[PDB]
């Protein structure tokens, strides 16, 4: 009766320092596992931030990118246009130029002026 | 009277002549020129449009980029969401495990100790 | 006197055609030669601002392989480190399951001592 | 005395392999997930090799083409040259033979008055 009783004191305070003992070694385990997801949260963490710096930087470019393609789209064809122009100047000189000389023909007016130089002089003779 | 219309058509051919033949040099300056230009202008337009060509490949590459730049950005974002899934199945693995214990089997196999040392007592 | 007048009347009258003729032809030349270089500075102008634009490009798109190689170099920074902190889990469990493994101040033999006290102790007032 | 001594041992055994038994599972789990994480980073390490690889082909592909563009901007600067050289001797050409049809003695309107003098020459002769 008394026996029984104070035996069983002594096995609950027993039973008491072998859960500690287990209690202990587990929380040490999960102060460890808590700071390696605290770590293992922060990397993640900058990471995402890395790759939300690296979109933004890359989508400012893609702006610069875009003016400065449309502004070479039109230096391009100018480049195309001011030549086609030289092209057609040149053209029209030479078509000018075969213009006149069709008119030189006309001229070889000169033999009118003889043919007038000669009446002229018979009719004094 | 002869004589004169003679000597007329002589001196009229001489000066028609002397006309052409000045005529002439200059239209063949003239021919010399537009043959010349004309030769360097049509290689020129073919220079050009390969000039053209090449700005306009270097434009592509830059499309290229930016595409793969992209694409790095996509997979990063995956494999980093990939990463955080296994650990938070990982982290909740061990709440769940943690939960459940294993202190009542201790409890209960000193229990069964203490049977037998009150039997044997 | 009298065929000598309309001679040199002729005569300028003649030079004088060939005079315009030749004035009308020096004046599409020079017109000409004008327009040309006009359209020639233009071109050279232009071409020269063709350069600039594809230059430009060149200095974004090395803008951007810069970029591009400094996110790969961060990459393989934050792999390094949470390489480093895994790894560093892993040997931390390995030296704390050291610990409790320990034939003389691990846990097993720490339940044997509050065993080995208990019985003693059961015994004592028992027997 | 010997009764207790057994039952008591037989307890510290079953004990500590109830602690065994949860501190293998945790073991179990911690092995698991380590396999499946240094997996995703060997992709990942494969993954920045591949964009790296992505990255230095076009690199030089576009200084291959950037060394075109400047040898096309070279060719547009012969060609301004050509054609600059081509109108320059035009004119020149131009301007020496208006010289020499503009001489005094020898222009064309002086083979134009000489040739008219003979003719006036020739008609005056022969009328007296």
């Amino acid at each position: 009766k008394r026996i029984e009783m104070y035996t069983k004191a002594s096995f609950k305070a027993s039973n008491q320092k072998i859960e500690q003992i287990w209690k202990t070694q587990q929380e040490e385990i999960q102060k460890l596992n808590n700071e390696y997801s605290q770590q293992f949260m922060n990397v993640l963490q900058q990471w995402e931030l890395d790759i939300q710096k690296f979109e933004e930087q890359g989508e400012k470019l893609s702006n610069l990118f875009r003016q400065q393609q449309k502004i070479f789209q039109q230096s391009r064809i100018v480049q195309s246009q001011r030549m086609k122009a030289i092209k057609q100047i040149h053209e029209q000189f030479i078509k000018s130029l075969e213009d006149v000389e069709k008119n030189n023909d006309n001229l070889f007016e000169l033999k009118k002026e003889m043919a007038m130089l000669q009446k002229k002089v018979m009719m004094e003779t």
